[PDB]
């Protein structure tokens, strides 16, 4: 997409779980679940504002765990969760690394959503003691979001691809050039 980013409505993608949700990069909160997605999706850098990725809305399904690759099940629940907020390339290399000419994380995957727990997101999707998982997203309608947003934080903030078409298309926008 414009700015380098790698924005894509379906692929593979490793998974977390993070608290503090509330303040996140979109600039707008949301009581529904939520996510942060890796910088090189989500469209903008630390301080920048928002990036495309925000107020898109996202199915996520966990189907292995890369810490215990002997487990096999059960995983959680698929869920459908509103990208809010992002998970920086900075401090973030195993999970958020994915660069331009380095498009994969350490697990190998394209994109990372790092899920809130704050609103309830992560307990539906992570089995107990299995904090990290590996699986697939597809953006969805944002009729498949339980939820509201919250209010502007800051001006310039954005939710507007909740009522987008998938990916490839433009509501907030990409700002800046995409890490390399
Ligand atoms: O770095 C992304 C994300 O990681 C979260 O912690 C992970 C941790 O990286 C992983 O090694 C462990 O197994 O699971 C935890 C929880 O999913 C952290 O909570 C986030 O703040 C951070 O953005």
């Amino acid at each position: 997409a414009t700015g380098g980013y790698v924005q894509q409505a379906t692929g593979q993608a490793s998974f977390t779980m993070y608290s503090g949700c509330g303040s996140p990069a979109c600039g707008k909160a949301a009581s529904g679940f939520t996510a942060a997605i890796n910088q090189l999706a989500f469209g903008s850098a630390p301080g920048l504002g928002a990036g495309d990725a925000c107020g898109r809305c996202f199915a996520l399904t966990g189907n292995h765990d890369p810490y215990s690759p002997n487990y096999t099940g059960p995983f959680g629940q698929t869920i459908v969760v509103k990208v809010t907020d992002l998970c920086p390339v900075q401090g973030n290399q195993e999970f958020c690394g994915q660069t331009t000419s380095n498009p994969t994380n350490q697990h190998g995957m394209p994109f990372h959503f790092d899920i809130c727990e704050d609103t309830g997101g992560s307990a539906k999707f992570f089995p107990s003691g299995h904090g990290a998982l590996t699986g697939t997203f597809t953006e969805v309608s944002c009729s498949q979001w339980s939820g509201s947003d919250g209010g502007q934080l800051w001006n310039g903030a954005c939710l507007s691809g909740e009522t987008a078409p998938n990916w490839p298309s433009t509501a907030c926008g990409n700002k800046g050039t995409a890490p390399s």
